[PDB]
């Protein structure tokens, strides 16, 4: 009932497209953000993830990594695909954004955390 | 200099094997835990991820998703491959563990966070 | 311009009252939830925290700890008091929920993470 | 058996002192870090927290906020006081570091996450 395939937009205005999910639950996609004002446009970064196929849940958990094309950073997202109080699909996710640091002594401050909610575009 | 390919063990005793990383930074492997019980014995779950290839860093960031085979949960891990002060390779990671919930009203309690440090096996 | 003192409600329906903030940035208050059951009905737990007073910012950061009265758990919340784009006060927060575990070997799964957004009641 | 009162040091070399905990579980302390090389010394910031007193656990959960004196940031810590495989006390904590941002549009990148382990000084 809740399928990851398709076009999504989030609460900060980023968009993401996800292709077909195979029988192993693997999928690829693209992740688009602004930077920043009306002016001007965008960066596209690839994403790769898997949805959990245990018990063929109608609302499966999933995870994906975005391999940023314009920085040395990586973000991972994890969450669950829900049906809301009737019909519309919603991805409730949390993410970790990992910055590159040059010294292992700075490792402690390299990880940001937050949320995103996605709806169909 | 720090390469994800190979066998790793962490601070809680789980092991992980990662395969070759392709020119897009993509890799697959397997994640093994313990400590359930048995006279052994373990579970093996596949993982899929990407290493960031921007500026061909010697200590790249990376993320991967573990698609648990024995539960409806997903974990994502993000971190950086370092050469430590002592010259040995280490993966400093943080993870989010997403539990499946039945109602979107329980979404708030579905995410655990923690760390893992990996060294070569 | 954004002051923590007063009554707040969040996105999950919990309410919070915060008292006066003293010259050191210290405050006390109460945190109320739902949605257990009853014909009511609620639990009230005390909270204690500090607002950062450096540079007398109009949108200060702050943290507080809620000492749950009905469990062995603790939550900490950190965030910033903003004047939103629409001119209304909002607390954008993130929290960690620490569960009590009996063995130090289960420490790895004792921490949940999430967000809460508060507006004036 | 595990009491928060006393002098502690962590895995990054920060120290913290915590005073007496009252009957409500409230405590104050001081949090000291370096910045950075042998040269030279330190900053001291106050801390305020509470330990959970439910079921008078020998290994209670606790939380505290550090109100940084040299920045507009706030950190909160939550964790549990353990006795380890015999006699020595250990605080296993996780933290959220909240940076001040000027626009609510940057709120999403304002929170870092990590761990600290403390032992008696
Ligand atoms: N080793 C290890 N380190 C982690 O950080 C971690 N985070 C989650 N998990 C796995 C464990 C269960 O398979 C599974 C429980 O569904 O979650 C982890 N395992
Ligand atoms: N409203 C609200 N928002 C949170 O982010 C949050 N995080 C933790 N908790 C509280 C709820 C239970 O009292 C208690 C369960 O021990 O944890 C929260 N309550
Ligand atoms: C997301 O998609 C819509 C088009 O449907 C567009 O208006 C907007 O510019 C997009 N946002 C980004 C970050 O590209
Ligand atoms: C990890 O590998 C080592 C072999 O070096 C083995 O002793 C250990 O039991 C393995 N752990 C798991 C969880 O399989
Ligand atoms: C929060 O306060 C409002 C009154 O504005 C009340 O309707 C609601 O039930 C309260 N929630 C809780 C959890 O007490
Ligand atoms: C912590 O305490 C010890 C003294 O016991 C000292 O060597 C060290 O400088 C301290 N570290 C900091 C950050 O002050």
């Amino acid at each position: 009932k809740c399928s990851l395939t398709g076009k999504w937009t989030n609460d900060l205005g980023s968009n993401m497209t996800i292709g077909a999910v195979n029988s192993r639950g693997e999928f690829t996609g693209t992740y688009t953000t602004a930077v920043t004002a009306t002016s001007n446009e965008i960066k596209e970064s690839p994403l790769h993830g898997t949805e959990n196929t245990i018990n063929k849940r109608t609302q499966p958990t999933f995870g994906f990594t975005v391999n940023w094309k314009f920085s040395e950073s990586t973000t991972v997202f994890t969450g669950q695909c829900f049906i809301d109080r009737n019909g519309k699909e919603v991805l409730k996710t949390m993410w970790l954004l990992r910055s590159s640091v040059n010294d292992i002594g700075d490792d402690w401050k390299a990880t940001r955390v937050g949320i995103n909610i996605f709806t169909r575009l």
